[PDB]
DNA sequence: CAAGGCACATGACAACGGTGTTCAGTGCCGCGTTGCCCGATACCCCCTACCCGTAGTTGACTGGCATCCGGGCGCCGGGTCGCC
């Protein structure tokens, strides 16, 4: 909590893990997954 | 000389004269009110032209922005970490 919002929404990003390809087809697979469920 | 007879006029008698008034009827000219006739005007319809809102567009493309000082001036007031 600081001055210039958008600054502390850069930081509330953070850290993530970057997806790369075979990471984010089996995160599509298993929403598609959730999604018939 | 007195009584009885005839003329003219006379107390009333209605009805004309002429003119003024009566109900009434109907108009005769003045003032105001009325049905027409149209004409325009609001108000339904149909047609399409155009404004405005929603939904897609697949090489890849993954963290920015320029701040800010030559007030100036002082106080309040609170926070804030050293202090022993």
């Amino acid at each position: 909590a600081t001055a210039d919002p958008v600054k502390d929404y850069l930081k509330q990003i953070g850290k993530v893990p970057l997806l790369n390809a075979e990471q984010e087809v089996e995160l599509a697979k298993r929403i598609e997954a959730g999604l018939f469920a």
